[PDB]
């Protein structure tokens, strides 16, 4: 049967997942030692169980990554039948190639540390680059928020039939042209001094990318989109990291709303920013766990 | 502890140019097929203690050349070679780099694992379809760019290059073309299939389509037709990998290109004989230089700012 | 009860016979090639939690079938199948199982490592060239014998079998023929190349050459004529693997065989059209029984003493 | 090959001291964190064909320094280094070296395997909590001793060292002090919970263990040693973790000195605690690096110091 | 539930028989001998397809022959399509070589752990590892069982003055073990380290406790020191009864009232030639570990209680 | 630049000493004993840091203690920062268990190859593997040396009538070993098969030489010898590479009808020669020493297969 465990990163999403599966949380004490070493004490048997550990790459990332690895190692030495790392926001994903001299491929390093910890399956959401599925030798589910983003647009944008949907960088063109084609609307591209390609005159601009970290690029992209004359600017990003001065920049930018999923906890950031709206996706992870559980 | 260079049956000319630029001959290897079509590899010289480089591109009957490459690596490895480096100009199975459909394979990662398990210690390639294939291994992977030699070609061959527009034939290729456009200080544009859509205005100016490869060339021929319809003085196509499979030559001859420019990661002499529009950017000096720097133990970053020769 | 059988492009007939004998349908898989000759594999039905068997024989265009097999294994493995078993009746690269020359590869071990790294958990094959290839893995390898079905054939079709002579065309095929001689209670003989030399009798007796495979068939045709010039009644040739590459068919048409008997580890339908001496032994029930017993607990030890049907 | 030594963000002073003692400068690495708290590592000079040494101790925010160390190892490995050696003065997660509870992790082995897959070919550390951690790998792991340097400190600083009594504050540490007391040919003692076994009457008492974290079990162990009547009490621990309430407890305790090595930085601790003294072990690590480079035996560093 | 098979090696057949008997099973059909040239011969005479296999081999009596036999049995079961192969090793061999305390020294214990891993072992069940950190040699579950509950029950039921005894360590290495026992009995402890004794064995009973007894030189010299310090009776309760070389002669001449070991190593032949040696059948602790590991329960019971 | 060291195990110190003498080296400082409880104790009393280490241990005389000793020495040198560890094993143990011929049978040879691999061996140097395919049980270079040269030289220098002798295989499995030797001598050949013992070939009126790779209990060579005399041969010799002579072997050869029984010193023969006057030994220490010298440097060992230094 199923045991779902939660790490100290995003207890809310784990609770939603376990509720949707009709389970309890697997009882785990997750803290730090006096000298900041990660302390993981699982307080119930997992012998013969299919265990799922929910830990997102957010907060103090290395503590949560190491916590996840230690939970995997404990469950593996605990004679668990299978250990699955549920990672809604995959850490170190932007370091997925050697783009400069002597650079590390940190995402690949993370994939190998999960492998040697004892992970048998990975369930994640909107990988920055899909090719990260190839960093392993085990099944890696790359889930999409695209149905939930489409539904959010259709249910919240009055003028969605005549929007355009825009990318703030180059790399995000393929992500955008999908949903633009799925809504049957135009599309546009913003590149870095900032240049705009496409027609967003007298319509609604929805910026879409996989992630929003410092939000400098989407804020200057919204400013370019107002320069080109757009009745309203939205930003729908899957992972709402919001690091550093991000909140200040979205509060001063001219967005109608800024939409993210709950791959990362947003309550405290939503308290300091009124434009933020969060989507479900917890039902998408539960169905990947239940589908995985044969 | 010097260099031994061997050639596979997938591109002996490129191996010949590389060994020539390095002041070498090429290793004595017989690479044929058995009566029942099994690969036969006979290394005809000692390779003990040598730094071996094997040149095999993903082209032709791809699985025969891939299997030949793997057998060459394994023989050299149990031949007590000091190091074995697979130089793979066009990396095969690169478009199968993820699990997009329901039960699809990641063939590129499988290939990376067969190269790893054969005994490869180093990979030297050019313009990987996805750069993340460098992460499919646990060994160094040089992802060489043809971008500098393409820039040099454009400047030395395009009269109106100062006011051209670099166009991406698909969505996915926007990063490449904005890189090149930023390097020439020109404009860029994008074409998206669905009717085919053009964004970025290429009116009354030269249009250069740039992507990593040309297989069946349907997408770049349709893109070129759209560039004419939008009113573009001239339309070029500069692609790194000249696969040209199927009706590709028919489609390029029946399109409106002034030239279609590729590198010699794949043999092009037979293709150029049947298509007066195809131009080749010899990149054997970039591969020869990367091998030499790899041997000495020097930094290959020079190869991303300047063209040799 | 959770069993799936997928077929490659090499021996679809044998796959259908096996699935028929197990009362199953073949799994939904599209297995073709891309425009640039890369292998294209989409398994079109779930294998989640299933006991998967992939039947691909080492024959035809061998490297395309090997890559197809590896891509199917890796796909099923990433598709969360419980176990993936490669049913390979004729093992490719099996004759390359040692280092006899100064720089030779052990291609059989390379293949064992590529099947292992793809995700294979079990191997089911028939009459390995060398049995020690079982040790090239680290997973169970069922090496089935055609010996019982050959014994049944010899008993039921050769009238003078009680006083025949089982002959080896080379050395090393001595154990194969001595086991059949001890099991039929008959005589054995041996032929060594070096002008060919025969040791043993065959005078005024039916002669039966037995080996594991027949590729170019030069040695068994010269062996046949030597057996007639030593004064033998007839000459048969019973080989497990048909292959028949190169000029083999032409040579069998001119040789003096009464019959050439093979199993259907390799398709023989096209071969039988051009050679009237070729008779085929259906071994689909031995492979089907290996699969059904492998699914359940049940020991495969049957398939080495008596024939299923 | 030629030697390059790199520093992590943990204990930069020890890295500089080591590089100076080897007559080298530290290599160019920028090691910081991203806006979203991910580790950023940029090695700014070629290491192709080099024998690289990366000095990172298990201290401070340990998971950030461990993850940073792993990223440096991986970068140097893809940067075509000839050999990558992790110099780790204090090995993190070492106290998780066995399974004494249900569902417990063996975090020390997890770290050993992450170092292995990162690309480490050699490990140089000092006084592992348990020596058997050398077996968590399949690559050379040097477990150096501070014992000659603590002995030299104690002969050179304790006048009554000829007639002292070395004490273990817990059970598990009974062998270490027998290795040291017998090396001084002096009395030894033991404390368990507190009850004391061994003599400590009018003698002066020297606590020796591998660590001292929060120091509760050595502050109480000092109180028991005074109650049994010893002139002064000395605490000599290898790794100066001093986390949590450690400083307050030593400031309110009756130590003559608390001596640690510089496997972990102590400067911030020493400005706030007059009782902390540090032993320089930078030459003991430098000599193992030098011997490891040009192929000598580090056995000498367990009996002679520099 | 029952798809389990249990097999024996050539080392401790009595323990194998007791374990299988306690589980209500018969021992599996394996012929285990040596070839003419002294190579190990292993013939499993029954199917293990889909089975949860347990192989009982202790590190004792011609160690390399039994270790190599164990590895060959694991590999045979692995190629025989067993679902899981568990090595039950009551006394884990080469455990004293668990670190590098010398130049050019081997970690023989780690080598053995890697040979068991590469042979095909999926699980290890052992008792009183010399060092518990050997659990970290394996990357697989390793049960490190204790004789501590059975040693305490034996003490309470056989030492009358056990409430005022003295649990003594024969070397500096058993201080963790004996304090544990000392705390469980609520008694005093002592240590012996040239003969130096620290602790107060007053005029009472001294019980030496360690993990094993090989030659028995240390427990006997510790017994002499415990005499000279004036102690009533002295005992020795050791988990692993290796007793090699002149060990029995030295126990017969030493001042022991009794010397108690477990049956991780065969002791019947040893007990016939020494009236002092007593054995604590621990076959039920191993059987209940096999039974719980099959059908997947928690073995932590076995450290608080002694099932018969 | 000699970084070469050479240790010896407890199995064959004489052969190690001859090898090191021929290489102009001293034997490495190793104490190899047993603990009180019969556990293997290995203390290397010399640095091997950065050295090319060779450990000479043969599979003979109490196999498991010598195998375990070899493994502990490899592991010690590997953790001792040795540059490379090469296991020089003249007689490779467990070679006869190289396949699964019965149900639940072990492939002990592959297990041994995996324990040598996991100990840290980078190279294996052996002589006359029972099956050559055992080279594929590894993933590291394995030199399979032949005793065929020096056996040819022995026959020529000791048998007067060798120009018309007959090389006989005692079993159906050594026929390839025989056919080789005979072709190099240009002599007849024959084969013996225990079915009742049967002889195939001609050995009437001329000298007969039984040749196989080893002699364990010697049960077959002796009955084959009486068969060779009942079939009428002047003399009978027995030349085996590996002189194991276990069990009743010496008792059987002393009453056997051999002119001589010739073995190599892959196994110590001194005590065996004391109890059997018919035993001749061939020194192959120069073939092992040359395999080591060429393996160290970087030279083709393949000379050793037709020359005899
Ligand atoms: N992972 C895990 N280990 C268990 C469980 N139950 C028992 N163990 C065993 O417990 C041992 C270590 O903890 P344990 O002995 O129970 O703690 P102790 O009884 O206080 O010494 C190992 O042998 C584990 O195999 C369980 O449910 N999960
Ligand atoms: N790879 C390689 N192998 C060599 C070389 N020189 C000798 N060999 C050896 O040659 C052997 C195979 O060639 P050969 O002696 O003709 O085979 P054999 O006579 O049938 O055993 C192998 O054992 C190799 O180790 C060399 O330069 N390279
Ligand atoms: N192999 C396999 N993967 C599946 C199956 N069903 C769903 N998936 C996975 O589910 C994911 C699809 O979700 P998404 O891309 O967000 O639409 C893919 O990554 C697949 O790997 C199945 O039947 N087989
Ligand atoms: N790790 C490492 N990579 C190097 C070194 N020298 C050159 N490189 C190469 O630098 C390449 C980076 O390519 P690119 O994305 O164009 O970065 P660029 O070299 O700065 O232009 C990598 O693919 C490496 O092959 C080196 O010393 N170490
Ligand atoms: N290990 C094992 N092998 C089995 C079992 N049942 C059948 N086998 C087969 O046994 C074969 C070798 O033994 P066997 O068939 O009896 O003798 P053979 O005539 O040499 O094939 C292998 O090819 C296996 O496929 C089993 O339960 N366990
Ligand atoms: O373009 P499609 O033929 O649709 O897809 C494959 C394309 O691959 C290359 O980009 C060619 O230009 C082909 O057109
Ligand atoms: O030897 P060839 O005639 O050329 O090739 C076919 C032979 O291949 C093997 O030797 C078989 O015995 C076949 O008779
Ligand atoms: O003392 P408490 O258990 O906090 O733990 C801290 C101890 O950690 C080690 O034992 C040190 O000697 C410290 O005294
Ligand atoms: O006493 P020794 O002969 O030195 O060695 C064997 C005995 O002492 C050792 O520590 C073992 O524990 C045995 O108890
Ligand atoms: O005669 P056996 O008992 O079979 O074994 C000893 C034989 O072992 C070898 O294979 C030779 O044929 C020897 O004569």
């Amino acid at each position: 049967n199923i045991k779902i465990f939660s790490g100290s990163s995003h207890q809310d999403l784990s609770q939603k997942i376990a509720d949707r599966l009709g389970l309890e949380l697997g009882k785990v004490v997750t803290k730090k030692f006096s000298n900041q070493e990660t302390c993981v004490e699982i307080g119930e048997s997992v012998r013969g169980e299919d265990v799922y550990i929910v830990q997102s790459g957010c907060g103090e990332i290395n503590d949560n990554l190491m916590e996840l690895l230690i939970m995997i190692n404990a469950c593996k030495i605990a004679s668990a039948s299978r250990v699955t790392a549920v990672i809604p926001c995959f850490p170190y994903a932007r370091q997925d190639k050697k783009d400069k001299s002597r650079a590390p491929i940190s995402a690949k390093l993370v994939a190998n540390m999960l492998s040697v910890a004892g992970a048998d399956h990975i369930i994640t959401m909107d990988l920055h680059a899909s090719q990260i599925q190839g960093f392993f030798d085990i099944p890696v589910d790359n889930l999409y928020a695209e149905p939930a983003v489409l539904k959010w647009i259709r249910e919240n944008i009055s003028e969605w039939r005549n929007c355009t949907i825009v990318s703030p960088d180059a790399g995000g063109a393929k992500r955008v042209t999908s949903i633009a084609d799925r809504l049957n609307v135009d599309f546009a591209l913003i590149h870095k001094r900032m240049v705009l390609v496409g027609d967003v005159k007298d319509r609604v601009a929805i910026l879409v990318d996989d992630m929003a970290d410092t939000c400098g690029t989407i804020c200057h992209a919204a400013d370019k989109l107002l320069s080109a004359g757009a009745t309203r600017v939205y930003a729908i990003l899957t992972h709402g990291i919001f690091s550093g001065p991000a909140i200040s920049r979205i509060n001063n930018a001219c967005f109608e709303a800024v939409v993210v999923t709950n791959t990362i906890p947003q309550e405290d950031k939503m308290k300091h920013c009124s434009k933020i709206q969060v989507i479900d996706i917890s039902m998408i992870l539960a169905e990947a766990i239940r589908r995985t559980h044969n």
